[PDB]
Parts: C-alpha cells; sequence; structure tokens
C-alpha cells in the first residue's frame, strides 16, 4: 500500500512519467525523455548529470527540485519472485497500483531493440487491469521492512497485458 508521499514522487514527464528517488535524483524510461530541449523542469542541462544505461535514464540535479522528499533505496531490479507494485498514474488523476510478480532480469527483444530489464506477470486487457500507452516511466516498487525500494521503470507490455517489462539500471 504505497502512501501518498510515495505517489507524489510519480511525475508527468515527456511522453510518460518519471520518479523522484530523492530531492535531486529523477529516474525515467529512456524512450519517453524529451529530445532537443535545453532544460528539464526549468534547469539548464549544464546543471544536470545524466546517466543512461539502455532504457533506464537517471538525472541528478544540482538544485534540490523536491526538497520535501527523503532519499530512498534504488536497486538494479529485484529477485525473481518478488511481487512489486507498479505505481501507475493516469492523466485523469486516477491511481492504478498494479501488483506484479517479477521474473528474471534479461536482455529482451522489444519492438526490434535489445533491452536490459525485467519481466513480470500481472496478478488483463478485458478486465482493464493492464498497462497502456503513456504509462512508461512509472516506478516498480516494493517495501522491505521499513524501507521503500524502487527497482525499475515501466517500459513495455504484452498484447495480453498479463506480462509487463521494466527497465532496470546497469
Ligand atoms: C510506454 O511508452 C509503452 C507502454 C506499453 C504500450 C502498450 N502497453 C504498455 O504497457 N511502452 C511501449 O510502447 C514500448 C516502447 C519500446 C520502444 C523502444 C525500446 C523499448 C520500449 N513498446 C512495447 O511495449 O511493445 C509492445 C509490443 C506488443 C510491440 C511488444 C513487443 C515485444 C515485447 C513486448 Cl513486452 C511488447
Amino acid at each position: 500500500h504505497a502512501p501518498p508521499t510515495l505517489w507524489s514522487r510519480v511525475t508527468k514527464f515527456g511522453s510518460g512519467w518519471g520518479f523522484w528517488v530523492s530531492p535531486t535524483v529523477f529516474i525515467t524510461t529512456t524512450h519517453v525523455v524529451p529530445t532537443g530541449v535545453k532544460e528539464f523542469f526549468g534547469e539548464p542541462l549544464s546543471s544536470i548529470a545524466i546517466h543512461q544505461a539502455g532504457e533506464f535514464t537517471q538525472f541528478r540535479f544540482s538544485k534540490k527540485m523536491r526538497p520535501d522528499l527523503t532519499g530512498m533505496v534504488l536497486e538494479e531490479g529485484c529477485p525473481e519472485g518478488t511481487v512489486c507494485s507498479v505505481l501507475i498514474k493516469r492523466d485523469s488523476g486516477e491511481l492504478l497500483p498494479l501488483a506484479v510478480r517479477m521474473g528474471a532480469i534479461a536482455s529482451m527483444r522489444i519492438q526490434g531493440r535489445l533491452v536490459h530489464g525485467q519481466s513480470g506477470m500481472l496478478l488483463a486487457k478485458g478486465m482493464d487491469l493492464g498497462t497502456i500507452p503513456g504509462d512508461c516511466g512509472a516506478p516498480y516498487v516494493h517495501k522491505r521492512g521499513n524501507d521503500w525500494v524502487v527497482c525499475g521503470v515501466h517500459a513495455a507490455a504484452t498484447k495480453s497485458g498479463n506480462t509487463v517489462v521494466c527497465a532496470v539500471q546497469a
């Protein structure tokens, strides 16, 4: 059960979403990142460290962008069998936390590209329980004791919607 403040980290970005890991660290899916710009959130690129690894993009800002937030655990995927929550925001404002049992980390063929990431099985289309275009960047999270953990960003899903894929950091 993700609390309000954790959902407040999910942020509209480009053609999808991203997620504030900390006041200065923002993660998203590479294919939703806007191209051609000279700023993100009003900050000049000169003021932003960009780390990209495949479909996982991480920004570190020099300015505290979300000073209301604490840091949190960011991990490179999760162990097979982990049930994560995908914190899907829709543009209507509706929240759709999607439970997903994560499979193996691998390099997957997706729309003709090789992508490092992690598949998962929803716990779909006909029951409108799945992901849809515009959801990319939404965080995959789980709680470990008193620690919230983010471990991927939404990147793709099957025709059925019963299988999703997150990008994971290198
Ligand atoms: C977010 O942009 C979107 C979310 C998807 C769309 C449909 N349902 C979702 O959850 N992601 C994509 O559309 C994704 C974009 C690629 C672009 C290049 C790099 C990797 C991501 N494509 C996608 O999900 O493909 C859908 C299929 C059916 C064509 C597909 C093919 C192969 C494997 C999979 Cl899992 C899906």
